This record gives structure tokens, C-alpha cells and sequence, in this order.
């Protein structure tokens, strides 16, 4: 004679991982894996805040009236990939234009240097150009972490910007690096804006998409080193409202003014 | 000659879980589960504060008087479940009107896609209308989550809304989809008001209903995505007074002006 | 030659519940367990705060004269048990009018409903009367909680507040219930006080008795479901000072104006 | 060659427990255990906090000047015996003119009694006088904890101050009790002073005797009934400096006006 | 290939314990363990908080001057002895005039003593003088912890300060005690400075010094009783800066101005 | 059929510790592990905290423009060694004059010295000059902790700085020692900047390079001790802006005035 209560009336349940998206702004339905993806993403959390203020009336107070005064969303994970693209998009910045799949050349010393000297010569100088940043890797002693940004390419000799301070034996090797800068000098204010989507999927395999024309990155690059576990970058993102110069407005007003719009 | 204290006088002790019902204003005493309920519901929570002002006299504070200045009802719980019904009670909106049970149709291509392109042939157009939102399903490939919306159906011929991005190979589907916006335009305020009830029972199988015939939902979506444990969504309801306006007054006060009454 | 230091000088320890009853004003020390006990009770603990204002003179601040400035006493617990005597202490109204061992009548239904009828047919009204409530229990089919007055008896036809939304098969039985309101209209200010006193035991089963001539109960209805352990009902009891209309009034200036005293 | 730093020059250690005894105020040298102790006393801990006012020049803050504000000493415990004394003391009334080891009457009943009757014959009315406080014993039935006050005593005939509410039976006993009142009414301010006395030993069976002219008790009486260990009550006590009203002004002043001091 | 990082580039490790010395002010470097050492001492621990101020420009707030507000140095220990030396370092006074290697003398008592006597008869009062403490040692019945100041000496009778409440029996005996007061009616401020001195070693044992020329002790005494561990002194010191007046001034002007420097 | 979201697009993965080198300002490119590095360096951390400031419109609060407050750089860990160069870090002043690797000399004494004398005659005076610090090391007795000052050398013969107050027997040893003041007296404000860099790698060995070229060390020298664990000092940095008067400013304008740049 006993009843349940409380029991399913489907089979719409959630168990997965999400993919986060992150692309140019106006391009915020046309996003793809390959190309905007962040990575190794965990834990990704959507987060809906909501504020009414409310008038009363008598001892008891009794609400009249209540009017929404603002609602917020908010997108949370961690990253386990550290590349150009995750860096400059923790910083804020269009991660999207570097490539996480790019290759490092390792060029091979075949001249001893001493220190004082400013010129090195390689086995071969292809894949390195003028302008490039080259980290030094020797094979015996410690490592001191040398970076030297090459200033001319002249057959087999390549000449560093400034004097050495360590000599370079026999086999060392020139390992290729990208520079990243923390201050984009281009941005007036300093605050960029993106679209963002995320993709998954029920039990039953039946795709779920959110979509967020507009998102601010609202947090920053956190390195943490240690022996235990793997490093991870924290991510924090907030949806904001278009404005008539944004692109990708007339997606806004088609959808009734909406931040995040749901296809489930 | 040992005794006992703090002894149980009855049977009525309580077990179980209980059924949350949601529905449109004025019907709180009519509401059905398959209709109206919420689903897969967990750790359901009513809790009651009372605030009273209380006028002092003497060194010692001796009270002679104690006003009660508001009672607040609160209903919590955690649901299982995300389909648009679901989503729409946690949104705020009149979730009632959509159906968990709901089937999702499945065409299948029958003719290859490429890149620029903005119609597809399928095997049939059953089930799919103008105006339906389609998310592409690829067999090989990594899921980019794109949907799409049919402009014109002819024959057997699909019109979607903007140009591909991603090439569609024979044997690819389209599911069909639900549009959910997080934002309503209609709703001036943006506060919408329902209905009610909470059906729970004894140890001895005695039922008990808890009927609350105004109730605001003050929470909002929370999806947080995970391979630990099933995701779930948090919910939070006030209950309010109705005003002469309201529908169901009459119930109101015909129970005295209670925003809760019970069915022990 | 070892020494003990902070020894025993008598039996009198405590290991036990105790017993809490609530009644009239005017009769806390006429009270009884049958009629005016709540039930199982765990985990009752008194607690008393004084506060004190002190005259300091010179700059160590040597203390020259103190002033009590109030004591408050303060009585919690667990209830174990819901039904309308409990209820109806836990919103702060007179409960001891109630019964815990009531009855519930249970009728059995001789005819079938269908849908948007307002009359039933049943085996014999017996028990049942004008304006009681009942709610109906299905053999088969979800349990949607409906609850129906009954408006008029006629021979074995009986005539429902309002029509049928679901039908009503052979078998169906009504389950006799009782209405509780959460707001009293009879009360003007919303504060009710009642009288209490506690019954325990030492180790060598010597009775201890705790009388409380006026409390006031601040806390309210509070109902959580699950499945992990048995639900319960947390109280809070204030102790007040009488005044010259409250009843007991001799009482409490009989014993030197004490909100609280013992016998030991 | 491996050196030991931070070794103990001495044997005076100290693991044992500490006992309280509180008494009148002048008597502090000349307090006895079994006569002005507490009894079974747990966690006996003694506190000290200073507080300085510090003249400071420079941007660098060079204190100059240092000037003490204040000290405070405080006196916390666990008493494990509910007695007259004991629970006089935690009210912060005179608690050793009572007495622990008291004895309990229980007089026998040799004659029925009904309800609405308020005389009572017993066995023999050794022991009982008029304005003496019992409570009724029942041997079958629910104990209802009721307390009757002696009015008149003639020959077996027992007289109670009201009428029955519950019939006695042959063989029911009643049960000797103490009154005791939270206020005191003689107490124009509530507060009262004592004098302490701490007694302890080290290792080596070496007395340590602390002694506080003036104390005052700032706690209350706190009762937590419960089946999972034995209920106590928490002591706080502070010492006060004395005036030249006070008792013991003499001891004060001819010990550099110390509130309290040792004798290790 | 695997290269490791952060790695050691020396010996000098520390796991061990410390010594702390503290002494009259002006003798910081001539600090020895048997005159001035606390005892045993666990946890030790030394602390730097410095405080800046920044000036700013910009909307991002670039610093352009910094400027040092103070820098404060705090000792923290816990001690596990109770003699008069350490007790009198907890209270704040001159605890190296004493000292923890003291005799008890314990006299034996030859002749019996009734309550209402001031005077005693021993076998040898060698060791005893005016004006000593004396805590009078019961072999049989509870301990009262009485203390007694001897008057005068004459033969072998000696008399005491106040009348016997408890009798006296043969083969007592009267144990030798020293009186501490918590207030030092000699310090008009009651801030009194110190010298101190601590100890240590490496893994290699190679000697740490710390010497700090003045420090004040602004911790009290603390002392908890039970069965479960031993009980111990918390200690908190504070460094502070010399001034012209100040004992060891040279020392301070000749080392920078420096509130502490060490020796590694 | 089942579909991953949120998978790795590279190889990118951290899993290790990092090395910290502090120098001179204006040579952030150019420090090299066995000058600058700190020693034992673990649990490394870079934090970066954003600061924006929003201007909002409407009630919901649409914000149509955001702008840049401050961004702040923090680097900390934890150092398990004490020598004189970390200690010198740790007290914010330049750590990198001094060496971890240098020798003690340790002489050995030859003939007796008593208390009040302030000569001693040693083995042989090679690598004592004068000005330098000793500690007496004893072979037998307790561990004082004396430090003298060398005042002048002649043949074999040491002249201590002050008379001696312990007995110096044939055999003990002068161990020589660095003396570090925690005072920098040719500093005007108490701030001192210095240049960082850190290196590391990834799980497949590519390096990882930060370079900071201006830091201030914020936080004070922690010296904690105790038999459970090694003792560590902790570590905090800030990194802050260049200004036209600082050292490598010319390196700060060319990465468009970062305060911190990568090259991964």
C-alpha cells in the first residue's frame, strides 16, 4: 500500500562535460571546435542570479508590487592546457588567432661560442626568421632560462640581440617561443568583448546549446606550480547586453532582448 | 523502578518525500501531477519566520506588549530533471504549457552538403514545420553544435535560415529542437505569479496536502556539468498575499487571509 | 601519595529526556501528559543569559557598582510528530484543543464519478458531516491529492464544494481529514501565551520539575522531506514576566516575581 | 654532536584537576572543601588578558611610552551534580547554606484519594512540615510531575494547598522537595560577590592554592537533557577589585591590591 | 630529458628546537641557560609584519613612491613548567631573581593542635623563618589547600598569623611555600622591558643566534587543568625601540638602529 | 554511440616545479641560477587580480561601457633554506652580494681562558681577520649562545670585544659567523626593487620563461620551530611599474609597458 512520491515523469538527465566555445563577436552561432575551442575544460557551471525590489504595505507588509531590478550570468571552469591561445584567452585578449597545434623548431649549434660574443652559428636556419624569440637549451650545466630575440639571418649565422652571459657548447639547441605580452597597448579601455557558446548532450545523446552573443572575461592568468596534481587555470566570464553598435545585434532584438537563449 | 520521559503519544511520523506542483493562478485546489508537476524532485523544505516587536519598560525590559510585524514562507528543493518544462519554472516562466514527454523526430540527409550552401535534402519532411529549429548531428567529427531554423520546406528540399559552415556527408540528422529565451517581452515587471501544492503522506500511508495559492519563484537557472554526479537544479518559492485583483481572493479570504493552510 | 582533586559530594546526576507540556494560561501547575504534552521530544535544553552595566572608575577601570539590566530564558527541542495538536503549537496557537489519537473514517465508494460531476455515492455516511473535508484516495493512478468539503448529505449521496477534475472509479475510498489555518483573524496582535512546565529525573530517580508560568512560541512550521531520517519540528520558547490582567498573576508574585523556579 | 635545545631545567609539570570552592565574601583563607565546595568540577581553566595604551612618534611608530589599562581575570568550568547548593551557585545566589548530601522524606498513602479532594492521609508525618514542598509519586500510570505545598498537618491528615487533578492510589508516595526561586528579591541590584578558592598539585604532590577575594558569577543556569552523555553546567566567574565597604579590604591592600594571588 | 627545478644550492636547513633566554635590560649578549633560560619550551616562533604607504597616478594607479610606516617583530612560545621564575615571566615581572631548582622544606608536626589554637609545635624548625609561607599537608581527610604566614619562632613553637578551622594531628606536616602577587605595586606604568636571547642550530649544527635588546611580555598568565594532557603557558613578546635613557642604547645605535639582527 | 565534450586539443600539459631568480633591477634577462637563484624553492604561484569599473543604464542595469581600474601581479612560496642570502631576501635588501656556499672557519683554542678576561690564544688565526664574529662553541656544558666580535689579531693571540662571563677550556672552538641586521640604515624610505624571473617546463620538456623587471618583497622574515617538519620561510612579491629614472625602462616601453611577459 505504500506510494511514491516525487517520482520522474522523463528521461532528461544530465551526466557530461561541456565544450566552451569563445569567437569573434557577431559570430556567436557559427563557432566550431577546431578553430574557438578552449581545450581540456572541467567542471563548466552556469550561474543565474536574479534581484526584485518590492513595495509593502501595512504592519504585516504585504507586497503590492515587485519590479526586477537585474539579472546576471556567469560561466566557470577550468582549463589543463597551457598554450598561446589558452594564455592570451585568460588575459583577456583574441586567443583565437594563435594556434594550439603549432610546432617548436629546435635548431642545432655547430660552433662553440664564449661569452661576450653576440653571434651563433646553426646547423640550418629553417623554420627561424628575423624578429623570432629563440630559448636556449643546454645539454649539460643548469638551466638559466635565456631568451634572445634574433636580429639578422646571414647564411648559417644568426646574430642575438644582446651579448652573452653563458657560453654555448657543441649540440646545444635554439628552441623556437612565442612572446605573449600581458598589456595590450591597442585597447583604449582595456576591456574586450566575445561570443561564446557551449555544447553537450543528455543520457539519451540528445544535444544540448547554449548560446551568449556577448561575454567579458572577468579574470586572470593563474600559474600555479607544484608536485601534487596538474596546473589548471580558473576561467570566470559574464554575459552582457548588446548595444546598437555591436554586432551581432539583430540576433539580440530577434530573441526578445535576451542574454542567453537555450536550444534543448 | 526506572522511568521513561518524552514519550511518543501517536503514530503520525513522517518518512517520505514529497510531489511539488506548479500551475496557473487561481486553480491551486485543481492541480494533477502529469499536468502540472515539476518531475524528479528532491529534498523538498517549508520553512516558516516570524518577526514580532516586542515594548520594554523598567531596568529589567518586562514586555507588555509584542506585535507581529510579518510571516515569510519558503519552499526549496532540488530537481533531476531538463527538459522545457523544467527550464521554464526555473526561468520564471509558465512552464505548464510545455510537455516532458515529448518526442524529438530525427530526418535523415540524403544528399551531400558543402561549405556555402543554404539548402538540404532529407528522406522526409514529417514532423518538421517552418519555424523549427534543427541541430545537426554528424556521425564522423568532432560536435560543433550547430542549429539551424527552417525558413521553406519544399518537397523534400529544406531552406535553413543562414549558410553552412561545415560540410554535411549522406547520413547525417537533423533533431529537431525547442527555443528557449531567458528573457520575456511580454512581461512588463518581469514578476509572474502561479499556484501551488505539495502532496506528501505518513508513516501509515495518511496523506498530506499543503496548498499555497500564490507563490513566486526568486530563483534562477543553475546548470553545473560534471562526470561525478547527476546535475540537478536548485529551486526557491516565496509565498505571497493576494490582492482584489488576484485571482483566487476568494479562497484567500475564506481561510482567513492565509498564505498557507493544510490537509492533515 | 597521589591526590584527587575536584571530587563528588553527592548522586545527583542527570542522564535522561525530558517531558514538555503546554497549556492554558493560569494552570501551569495543573498541567497533565495526556491532554497537554506535545509528544517525542528530544533534546530539550534550557538556557538563561543575564547581562549586567557597570560603573568603572580610575584608568584600570576598578569596578564600583553593577546592575542587572535582564535575564532571558530560553526552552528548545525536537518534535517527532505531525498531527494537528503539534501543528497547530509549532504556528503558535492553541493546540491542547486537539487530539493526537483522533480517528480518521475512511468511506468507500459504491458508484462510479466521471468528470464534471459534483456528487458521490457512497456506502455509508457514517462519521461524516457537513462541512468536513476529505481526501480522495485511488487504488490505481498517480496521486494528485485532491481535497473536497463536503456540502450537503442526502441518504448515501454526497454533494462536493466543487467539480470533479478526475474520475472516481469503484473502490476509491475518502479519507477523512482536518483544516489547518496559518493565521489567526481571531487575534489581534498575532502573539499567544500559553503556560509550560517540564518533568524530569535524576539517576536515583528523583523527580525534577521545571514550571514556566508564561512562554511565548517564536518559532514556526518547519517541514523538510527525505529519505535519510525521520523528519521533526524545531521549537523556541520564550519565558515573559506577567502582568497585573494575565492570569496567574498571584502565582507569580507569590514567589518573588520569578519567570522561572524549580523543585529539586 | 647533535645538540638539545629548549630542555627542562626543573620537575614542576602539572597534569591533574583543580578544585573550586566559593564562599562568603571576607573568608577567602578559611574555605573548606566539604562545606564550601562545587563538587564533581571538569576543565577548570583560569584566563588573563591585558590591555596597554602605547604613545608612538616618527612615521615609523617609536613607542615612547606604554601605560597599562587593564587586567582581567576569568574562571570558567563543568559542574556534573544538579543539587540545592549547585544550582543556587550557577543562579548566582548563596549556594553553601544548602547542603548536597540532604536526605529525600517519601511518605507512604494509606488511603485512596479522588479527584477534587485536597487532603490526603499518610503512614506517618515524620520528617514533613507545614510549608514543606512534595511531590507525588505514582506507582502505575503517567507521571504528570505535580507539586503540592503543606498547608496544615494534624494527626495523618495531610492538608495541600489546592484540589487534585488526578487521583492517588494505596501505595503512592510523596516525594520530599526544595524550592528554589531564579530571583531574589532582597537583591536591589541582583548582583552578588563571593570569595574563591582554587586548589591543585604538580607532579611531585606539591600544592598550588590560588586564591580570589571577590569574584562574580556572570553565568546562568543552562540544563540540556539528553540519552548520549551527562549533562552539566558551564561556570564563569571574574574577580573584582575590592572597596573599603567590602570585606576583606585589609587582605586587599596589605597584598599590593592584587586581585588574585598564588602560593606555588 | 627530464629536467628537475627549484633545487637546493646549499646545507643549511633548520629542524629543531630553541632556547629562550630572557634577562635584565642592557645584558642582551651576555644571556646565560642556567641565570636566564625559561625552561622547557615548545614551538617557537618569530614573526615580521611590515607596513607600507603608496602614492599613485592614473587610472591604473602606478605607484611612484613607497614608504615604510613600520615593521613589528613578535615572539610566541608555549611553556610546560610552574615555578615562581615562570610564573613571574608570565605575569610581566623580574622572574630571573628566582628560581626553578628551589627545596621544599616539610616540618613535622609533634603534638596535636584542636580548632581555635594559633600555634604548633614541630620537630625542627630549620629551614623555616619569620614571615614564610607555610600549606599545611593532612595525611588523612580532604585537602583544603590552608596556607598559613609564620609570625614568630620561639624553641620549637610556631605561631601563626590567623586561628586553626581545621584540627592538626600528629605526623603533619607544614610544606614551604612562596607567595606571588599579580600586581607590582613598584611600577607606576605596570609595563616593564626586558632583554632576550635565542638559541638554535642547523642540521650541520651550525649556531643561530637571534638578539633582540628590549622586548615586552604582553601575554598573562594561563592556566588550564585536566586529565588529558599536560598544561602549559602560552607566551607573546614584542620588540620595541630604545630610546636615550634606555639601557644598552650603544648596543641599538651601534647595529643600525636595528630592534633585532642575527648571527648565521 | 556516447559523445565526449570538453577534450584536449594538445599536448600543453604542467607538472612541475619552477625556479625563482631575484637580482639587480635592470638585468631581468639576464640572471642566471647559481648568482640569483633563492635556493629550495617550492609551491610557486603567480596570481593576477582585474579591477573594472561599469557604467550601467536603465532599471535592469544594461552596462554600456567598462574601463580598467588596475591589474596587480603577486608572486609567493615557500624557501627551505637559511642562509645569509635568503635571509637577506627575506628582509627585502640584496640578497645576491652574499654567497650560500661559503665556509666556517672554525679555530681551535689552546690554552684556558677564565671568567673576566678578554683574550684567548688559538691554533692558528688563518681566515679571521679582524671586525669579523665568532660563536664559542663548548664541547662539554650547556649550548649559551655567545657571540664576540674580533678587535684585534697579534701572533696567536684574539682580542675579544668584551670580558668573558663563561670559562673557555682547551679544546672548544671559534665558529665563524655573517651578522645581519634587520635594519637598512642607508635606505631613506625602506623600499628597495629588484628584477625576477622564473623558469620552468612543460610535461614534454619546453621551457617555460617569465620575466618581471621590477618587484617589491612585501612580506618579513618567519622563522618557526618545531620536531614535526622541516622549517620554510614564506614568500610574497608584488610586481610594479617602470618609470622613466628606473633601470630597464627601455625594456618596459618595448612589451608596450607590461608589467609581466611570457615565452611559451
Amino acid at each position: 500500500m505504500q506510494q511514491n512520491f516525487g517520482t520522474a515523469l522523463g528521461d532528461g538527465f544530465v551526466l557530461n562535460e561541456a565544450t566552451l566555445m569563445i569567437g569573434a563577436l557577431g559570430s556567436a552561432l557559427d563557432l566550431t571546435e577546431e578553430e574557438h575551442s578552449v581545450g581540456l575544460f572541467k567542471n563548466l557551471a552556469i550561474a543565474n542570479d536574479k534581484t526584485f525590489q518590492d513595495l509593502n504595505q501595512g504592519v504585516t507588509q504585504d507586497t503590492v508590487h515587485s519590479q526586477k531590478t537585474g539579472d546576471n550570468w556567469t560561466i566557470s571552469g577550468n582549463g589543463y592546457e597551457y598554450n598561446p591561445r589558452t594564455i592570451m584567452y585568460a588575459l583577456g585578449q583574441a586567443g583565437f588567432t594563435a594556434d594550439p597545434t603549432a610546432a617548436r623548431t629546435r635548431a642545432v649549434v655547430s660552433a662553440p661560442a664564449a661569452v661576450g660574443v653576440s653571434e651563433i652559428s646553426v646547423q640550418s636556419a629553417t623554420g627561424l626568421a628575423v624578429g623570432d624569440w629563440v630559448i636556449l637549451y643546454n645539454k649539460l650545466g643548469d638551466n638559466n632560462g635565456l631568451a634572445y630575440k634574433i636580429d639578422a639571418i646571414a647564411t648559417n649565422t644568426i646574430t642575438l640581440d644582446r651579448d652573452l652571459v653563458a657560453p654555448v657548447a657543441v649540440g646545444d639547441e635554439l628552441v623556437k617561443s612565442t612572446l605573449i605580452n600581458t598589456n595590450n597597448p591597442n585597447s583604449c579601455s582595456g576591456a574586450e568583448y566575445f561570443s561564446a557558446k557551449i555544447v553537450s548532450a543528455d543520457v539519451n545523446c540528445n544535444p544540448i546549446v547554449v548560446i551568449v552573443p556577448k561575454v567579458q572575461i572577468t579574470s586572470g592568468l593563474n600559474l600555479a606550480f607544484g608536485a601534487t596534481d596538474y596546473a589548471n587555470i580558473a576561467y570566470q566570464m559574464k554575459a552582457m547586453a548588446l548595444t546598437r553598435k555591436d554586432a551581432g545585434y539583430d540576433l539580440y532584438v530577434q530573441h526578445g532582448k535576451s542574454k542567453v537563449f537555450l536550444l534543448t
